[PDB]
């Protein structure tokens, strides 16, 4: 059964609902993103209309082979009428094609849904600029004050200057990018272009990247392995055991693996600095963690959240415990007492 905080109030509405069966009185089912705790339950055999932006509905298409009579794109930054109720999609800077939904019920209330989000001053000059906002259904993922992380510049800035270092002191090093997942794409693609590599992948990753609209991607990626010296793995491949296998395969041209982690927080955060981080070493191999979110930090979160001053806030994320929500409903009325709403 689909929880409350899937449902839209007064229409025929659900977010990310799937993995629920025929959802009862829906008549029409968004979906924010293609992560899989959010898609979890479509595949060919669904037959309702699902409403996404474009770059989603290419992976639905291709990768979930979800019939194209089902699948109704929208437009960003533009006003459309779904099923009698305006609605409209905003870049949730998370993965490609993630979006927020604007919903204009008929009785005069508005809502946003962010999906899943990383918050930006960016989003003070969007479409919501121009009115109020009575109920939020936020992206929690990092509500405590625990969570910092750098801007995604200074990562992809470390990450760069690391990767060129040691390849330009050892032309024989392979570098090495771990993905589990859609999104995160500027670790691979920014280290790829310093080196002057395409980078090398599988032929199913291939494939997932091709939906997602990035200008001149042909000259950027490619399934010959050979040709690259910054290679993609699954995540779950990125230990010495798996990089040391990886190097046997590649035939003697290689004697050193250099690869990367994208994570989200970890708590070697509380205490080290960007600029500080160091790897983890055995032998001819060294793995580094970088903390490259897609979602907000606790002050990125504040600062949206007290800008747009809602009536309501329902989170999505961290609401199966209750010590969980108590926690975020304290900072949520701290907020509204500190700016005054
Ligand atoms: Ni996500």
């Amino acid at each position: 059964t689909c929880p409350f905080y899937k449902k839209i109030p007064g229409t025929g509405f659900t977010v990310d609902a799937f993995q629920y069966g025929v959802v009862e009185g829906c008549t029409a089912y968004f979906l924010t993103h293609f992560h899989s705790d959010h898609y979890a339950g479509l595949s060919k055999h669904f037959t309702f209309p699902v409403y996404c932006s474009e770059i989603t509905g290419n992976l639905l298409k291709n990768k979930l082979h979800v019939q194209e009579q089902y699948i109704h794109p929208l437009p960003l930054d533009t006003e459309c009428i779904v099923n009698g109720v305006k609605v409209v999609l905003l870049d949730a800077n998370h993965c490609p094609g993630a979006v927020m939904i604007l919903f204009y019920l008929p009785n005069g209330t508005v809502i946003l849904h962010t999906g899943d989000f990383r918050a930006d001053p960016s989003m003070e000059r969007s479409l919501l600029a121009d009115q109020k906002v009575h109920m939020l259904y936020l992206d929690t993922t990092y509500c405590s004050p625990e969570y910092t992380f750098p801007s995604q510049q200074e990562v992809i800035r470390f990450a760069i200057n690391t990767a060129f270092e040691a390849v330009t002191l050892n032309p024989h090093a392979l570098v090495v990018c771990g993905t589990y997942s859609i999104g995160k794409e500027k670790v691979f693609l920014a280290i790829a272009d310093v080196l002057g590599s395409k980078v090398g992948m599988s032929q199913e990753k291939y494939k997932t990247l091709q939906c997602l609209n990035i200008p001149e991607i042909n000259s950027l990626i490619t399934t010959d392995m050979c040709s690259s010296l910054v290679h993609l793995l699954p995540m779950m491949q990125i230990n010495f055991k798996g990089l040391q296998s990886h190097l046997k395969k590649c035939g003697g041209k290689y004697n050193q693996i250099l690869a990367f982690r994208p994570t989200g927080w970890t708590h070697s955060n509380k205490f080290t600095r960007i600029a500080d981080v160091i790897p983890q070493t055995k032998g001819n191999i060294s793995i580094y963690g970088i903390p490259y979110s897609e979602h907000s930090s606790y002050l990125e979160m504040k600062r949206f959240v007290q800008w747009l001053k809602p009536q309501k806030i329902i989170p999505t994320v961290n609401v199966g415990t209750w010590k969980s929500r108590s926690t975020m409903e304290k900072y949520f009325r701290e907020w509204k007492l500190e700016a005054g709403y």
